């Protein structure tokens, strides 16, 4: 301190930082609105201070390719550290440098196309659970909360896909597993006082309720020693040129996949149904393609799902509006120059996906929901270093192919059977949480009707 001179030195524009807070008071209207502003106010690059922490925002497609890909293993290997985490330093989204490069390898073959295809039947089962719970609310002409019934499903999928556990978490009951995964303002006080993290690290306060982890650490070694098709198996099988996956390293990834596939796959499905409801022609047009490919509500398979192109367009276009991650970020680990610009050591290099997904200089009518942007006719003109809902380069979303497949299966079954209509209590237009997650302000609630 005071590092508050750095962007002024480098000749990089940005909002003036108050002392000890930097520009955080600017987060009051959400990250996303702060970025769209800085984008319009400052141009292709700009800088700011999460407290003392210089952040440099970059928007050039080459520069972005340079960072996420060309210079990844060398400079931009790790994300910004948050804490305290404790035994979850070892998880892959969190681990650093070579310990990450190791973990990526041991868990890469798990997410192969082939391995995903064998997951299709188990993921097909709980689609049926989802419909039945839906009809129980469709026959009772009462509006529905989507995050609940979708979460009940996303949860249903994770537990089976990662450990084989088989529950109907919605109704079926207080089953021992639905609950420790229920614990599925502290993160703002980290930023003004990140010098407090190692304090908490010697205090073993886990941002994970310290008890859940104790449940799954022990719940894992029960399953481990009961068997001795799912992720736990695919990981136990891996630990049988890199030291093998340890037992706690195994518990920690299981956790990272449950946070991954749960309030992401649940949230996105919600965002997709909202758009399908407020846009009934797209709903019908998709229900058609679904019925032409799967006549008679024929069960989808892995191959039929990669055959629905409109489906893919609705998914991509939605994730254009709602890129759950909002920003991507990497820590610059060394003095570097990229595409003719000095970047000094320690700076956090941030890419604002949300404000690029909503940039008029790359998107005509960017607030509108137009799936045609992703027709095979126009999908080619889309700069891949602007549309990045799963990241890019070696450190992108390892669970990309599974999430897409997981979500697409849900929609197919559900649009085969119901249509979705606004209620008077629907929030139109939907407004994003002014907070710090990509969720709707108010929960998405609609009317479900049976075909
Ligand atoms: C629609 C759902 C999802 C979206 C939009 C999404 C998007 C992302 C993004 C943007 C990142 C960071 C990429 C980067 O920094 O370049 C990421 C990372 C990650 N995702 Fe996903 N993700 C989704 C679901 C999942 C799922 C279902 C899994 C399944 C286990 C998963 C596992 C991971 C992991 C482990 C990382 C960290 C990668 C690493 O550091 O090596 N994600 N995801
Ligand atoms: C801070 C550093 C650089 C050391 O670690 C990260 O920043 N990592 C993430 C931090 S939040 C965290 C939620 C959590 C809650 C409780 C325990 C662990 C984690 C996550 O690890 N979630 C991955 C699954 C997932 C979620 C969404 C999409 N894909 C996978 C942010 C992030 C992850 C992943 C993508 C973008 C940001």
């Amino acid at each position: 301190t005071h590092s508050h001179g750095l962007f002024k030195k480098l000749g990089i524009p940005g909002p003036t930082p108050l002392p000890f807070l930097g520009n955080i008071l600017s987060y009051h209207k959400g990250f996303c609105m702060f970025d769209m502003e800085c984008h319009k106010k400052y141009g292709k690059v700009w800088g700011f201070y999460d407290g003392q922490q210089p952040v440099l925002a970059i928007t050039d497609p080459d520069m972005i390719k340079t960072v996420l890909v060309k210079e990844c293993y060398s400079v931009f290997t790790n994300r910004r550290p948050f804490g305290p985490v404790g035994f979850m330093k070892s998880a892959i989204s969190i681990a650093e440098d070579e310990e990450w490069k190791r973990l990526r390898s041991l868990l890469s073959p798990t997410f192969t196309s082939g391995k995903l295809k064998e997951m299709v039947p188990i993921i097909a089962q709980y689609g049926d659970v989802l419909v039945r719970n839906l009809r129980r609310e469709a026959e009772t002409g009462k509006p529905v909360t989507l995050k609940d019934v979708f979460g009940a499903y996303s949860m249903d999928v994770i537990t089976s896909t990662s450990f084989g556990v088989n529950i109907d978490s919605l109704n079926n009951p207080q089953d021992p597993f639905v609950e420790n995964t229920k614990k599925l303002p502290f993160f703002l006080s980290i930023t003004v006082f990140p010098f407090l993290i190692p304090i908490l690290e010697v205090l073993n306060i886990c941002v994970f309720p310290r008890e859940v982890t104790n449940f799954l650490r022990k719940s894992v070694k029960r399953m481990k020693e009961s068997r001795l098709v799912d992720f736990l198996q695919l990981m136990i099988d891996s630990q049988n040129s890199h030291k093998a996956l340890s037992d706690l390293e195994l518990v920690a990834q299981s956790i990272i996949f449950i946070f991954a596939g749960y309030e992401t796959t649940s949230s996105v499905l919600s965002f997709i149904m909202y758009e399908l409801a407020t846009h009934p022609d797209v709903q019908q047009k998709l229900q058609e393609e679904i019925d032409a490919v799967l006549p008679n509500k024929a069960p989808p398979t892995y191959d039929t799902v990669l055959q629905m192109e409109y489906l893919d367009m609705v998914v991509n276009e939605t994730l254009r509006l709602f890129p759950i991650a909002m920003r991507l970020e990497r820590v610059c680990k060394k003095d570097v120059e990229i595409n003719g610009m000095f970047i000094p050591k320690g700076v956090v290099v941030m890419i604002p996906s949300y404000a690029l997904h909503r940039d008029p200089k790359y998107w005509t009518e960017p607030e509108k929901f137009l799936p045609e942007r992703f027709s095979k006719k126009n999908k080619d003109n889309i700069d891949p270093y602007i549309y990045t809902p799963f990241g890019s380069g070696p450190r992108n979303c390892i669970g990309m192919r599974f999430a897409l497949m997981n979500m697409k299966l849900a929609l197919i079954r559900v649009l085969q059977n119901f249509s979705f209509k606004p209620c008077k209590e629907t929030q139109i237009p939907l407004k994003l949480s002014l907070g710090g997650l990509l969720q709707p302000e108010k929960p998405v609630v609609l009317k479900v009707e049976s075909r």
